């Protein structure tokens, strides 16, 4: 089997991407944030504290003939941005782009943090990291990808995120028309539960490439590109007036600037992030200070190849017995 679904930016900045997902019988379609940096499929629901729901579409398990309470199971998760959610668990039929999993754990939110409430466009998350990170207790549950894997034509999914435009998540096949040149594959460590890999270096603009190992995760659920402070300083030094602002919470730059590109290495291959991808717009409405899309990972504990980086590439998440990651230009 295979599946193919379009993923759409939630706003004009590409702050996140939503993908429609069919849950239950008859189908209830919710728009979920596909997150290769976590491993829970959770949804706003009829169980979510009413004051914490503001415009989201909810899953109502009592209206699904295939929903079953997973008795005794609870979940609770915190994300890198400080957001969180928790609740109980159902199993139900879940389909993405024509690919169907029966018995998928659908984690029903009883509580969500304010950032989730305030984002009316995201109805929940669909985790695509390794199932070892799944938070369901006392019986850990599998991700949608893990449940689908054996049925897939090939044990892979791909992320093809658009810049200010829709893109595609495919399951079970590699669309050879969706990228240019060849796909370069690189080793993955699953020891922390993430799609963790080692970039071979970087360049800023038309500058020379610096060969240096950068361990990080491929995380579709993080907006920005978080890299070591040395790398980030070297990038922003090429933008007149750019500075790190403690009050704002990172690097800002004059909105009048033209940003240089940023290149990252994948083995001997190179992925170029155009400068425009690094512009996250005014820090507040009407400001002439703009927020940067490359920020320091200092204090995170790991580097994060978030959407800013991934959307410059066609990315293969290869879930074979020994997982790997592939990157192609597009």
């Amino acid at each position: 089997s295979t599946g193919s679904a379009t993923t759409t930016p939630i706003d004009s900045l590409d702050d996140a991407y939503i993908t429609p997902v069919q849950i239950g019988t008859p189908a209830q379609t919710l728009n979920l944030d596909f997150d290769t940096g976590s491993s829970d499929l959770w949804v706003f629901s009829s169980e979510t504290t009413a004051s914490e729901v503001d415009g989201q579409t909810i899953y109502t398990p009592s209206k699904s003939t295939t929903a079953k309470l997973l008795s005794g199971a609870t979940w609770s998760i915190s994300y890198g941005d400080g957001s969180s959610s928790s609740g109980d668990v159902y199993t139900d039929t879940v389909s993405v782009g024509g690919l169907t999993v029966t018995g998928q754990a659908v984690e029903s939110a009883k509580k969500v943090s304010s950032s989730f409430t305030e984002d009316s466009t995201i109805d929940g998350l669909l985790g695509l990291a390794f199932s070892t990170l799944n938070t369901v207790s006392p019986t850990q549950q599998k991700t949608f990808f893990d449940n689908a894997k054996a049925s897939l034509d090939s044990p892979v999914f791909t992320a093809d995120l658009g810049y200010h435009a829709p893109g595609t998540y495919n399951f079970g096949f590699i669309d050879t028309t969706a990228y240019t040149g060849s796909i370069t594959y690189t080793a993955v460590s699953t020891k922390q539960g993430f799609w963790e890999w080692t970039s071979t270096g970087y360049a800023v603009g038309s500058g020379t490439f610096k060969s240096t190992s950068i361990d990080g995760i491929a995380d579709t659920g993080t907006t920005l590109l978080y890299l070591p402070a040395t790398v980030v300083s070297a990038y922003w030094a090429q933008v007149s007036g750019a500075k790190s602002s403690s009050s704002v919470g990172g690097y800002v730059f004059p909105c009048s600037a033209t940003l240089p590109s940023f290149t990252f290495g994948v083995g001997s291959a190179r992925i170029v992030i155009p400068g425009d991808y690094i512009d996250f717009g005014p820090i507040s409405t009407g400001s002439s200070s703009c927020f940067g899309g490359i920020q320091s990972s200092a204090g995170i504990g790991i580097n994060i190849f978030g959407d800013v980086a991934l959307k410059a590439a066609f990315v293969v998440f290869n879930g074979a017995t020994t997982p790997t990651l592939g990157f192609a230009s597009k």
